[PDB]
């Protein structure tokens, strides 16, 4: 079998030429000739079948990707594995080679007012379809936006995914949560289990405020200072946010605090397009009720040159894992891969 760096990434004969990119969740990804299609593709391997959670994980995020079929979100092209469940060790995903994500591109790239204004509307376009299928990504950032050498944007990394579950999103304060701290919003630190379609909402307005400067908007080195970069910014929530926040020792957290009026999107962002600024700060509302769901977004002056809801399609359909042995979760990944077997 193929080695890379000492390695076994055993995806022949069809893929050859592997040359090492790096590092993902659970293993090695390279990219690699494929023979049929004449083109060089990525390939993921995965090596989950030991832990619960990977096998968890894993199943999650094939079972979603092999549903969804949109322009702005990854897809799978073939799955590699062995032929029986006894002799499957690892999984390899074969996937669309990108050359580059949002996060690699923001810590060298200016982005030009065009290039952030579509990329914008290609991370709605694609979240349209996933909100539409009643999932939430929950972990949107700009390493998990790919993107190709003439821009062609798609989101990926949907291992933290859920369905939406808007009347069971309550909890307490400072509940643990798993997405990246930088893109979570306010209320998962207060009161929430981010089983909401607003969680996505925030992760995109972060990502929209760190386009227009290269530079994340609230770099909280930990979870509660998280919370406060968010309110160093918008400012001290009104009486009316704070009313809808009943838990009292979220709410009182709040009251704690000494006052601290808003700054300006303007004043932050001097260069920006108003119309960007406006849609900024729909985006980055701090009541989850009142922020904007992505529907509106794309609706907004801002990507009025884009919008055109006929072409910014919705899943066919909508979308119990969590008790499940990691034995049932290894045959459940094994009958999920099947149609790939030759």
């Amino acid at each position: 079998p193929e080695m890379v760096r000492g390695q076994v990434f055993d995806v022949g004969p069809r893929y050859t030429n592997l040359s090492y990119i790096g590092e993902g969740a659970y293993g090695m990804v390279c990219s690699a000739y494929d023979n049929v299609n004449k083109v060089r593709v990525a390939i993921k391997k995965i090596s989950p079948f030991e832990h619960q959670t990977y096998c968890q994980r894993t199943l999650r995020e094939i079972k979603i990707l092999l549903r969804f079929r949109h322009e702005n979100i990854i897809g799978i092209n073939d799955i590699i594995r062995a032929p029986t469940i006894e002799q499957m060790k690892d999984v390899y995903i074969v996937q669309d080679l990108m050359e580059t994500d949002l996060y690699k591109l923001l810590k060298t790239q200016h982005l030009s007012n065009d290039h952030i204004c579509y990329f914008l509307y290609q991370i709605l376009r694609g979240l349209k379809y996933i909100h539409s299928a009643n999932v939430l990504h929950r972990d949107l950032k700009p390493s998990n936006l790919l993107l190709n050498t003439t821009c062609d944007l798609k989101i990926c990394d949907f291992g933290l995914a859920r369905v939406a579950d808007p009347d069971h999103d309550h909890t307490g304060f400072l509940t643990e949560y798993v997405a990246t701290r930088w893109y979570r919003a306010p209320e998962i630190m207060l009161n929430s289990k981010g089983y909401t379609k607003s969680i996505d909402i925030w992760s995109v307005g972060c990502i929209l405020a760190e386009m227009l400067s290269n530079r994340p908007i609230f770099p909280g080195k930990h979870y509660l200072d998280q919370l406060n970069h968010i309110l160093g910014i918008l400012g001290s929530p009104s009486q009316e946010d704070l009313n809808c926040i009943i838990n009292l020792k979220a709410r009182n957290y709040l009251l704690s605090l000494p006052h601290k009026n808003k700054v300006p999107w303007n004043r932050l962002f001097p260069n920006a397009d108003s119309k960007a600024l406006d849609l900024l700060d729909k985006m980055l509302t701090f009541n989850p009720h009142k922020r904007i769901e992505v529907e509106q977004a794309l609706a907004h002056p801002y990507l009025e040159q884009y919008y055109d809801p006929s072409d910014e399609p919705i899943a066919e359909a909508p979308f119990e894992l969590d008790d499940l042995p990691k034995e049932k979760l290894k045959e459940l990944i094994f009958e999920e891969t099947a149609r790939f077997q030759p």
